[PDB]
Parts: C-alpha cells; structure tokens; sequence
C-alpha cells in the first residue's frame, strides 16, 4: 500500500478491481505512477 493508492485515489476500488491483475502488475514492475495514470486514465 504505498503506489496503489496513489493509483486508487483517482481510480479507486470498483475502478481498481477491474483490472488488478494489470494495475497490480505494473508497480511490481517498476512503472512509475504516471505510468499507470496514463495508461488507464479511467479508460
């Protein structure tokens, strides 16, 4: 709990769960928070 919620806070967890074999995925890669943000952008 330290990048999700810099995801969550504009996403959030019914937004979150969706897809958090992917969003969960990316700070596990290394992706900066931007990186996600902008990939979704609540796509």
């Amino acid at each position: 709990m330290g990048a999700i919620a810099k995801l969550v806070a504009k996403f959030g967890w019914p937004f979150i769960k969706k897809f958090y074999k992917q969003i969960m995925q990316f700070i596990g890669q290394g992706w900066t928070i931007d990186q996600i943000e902008k990939w979704l952008k609540r796509h």
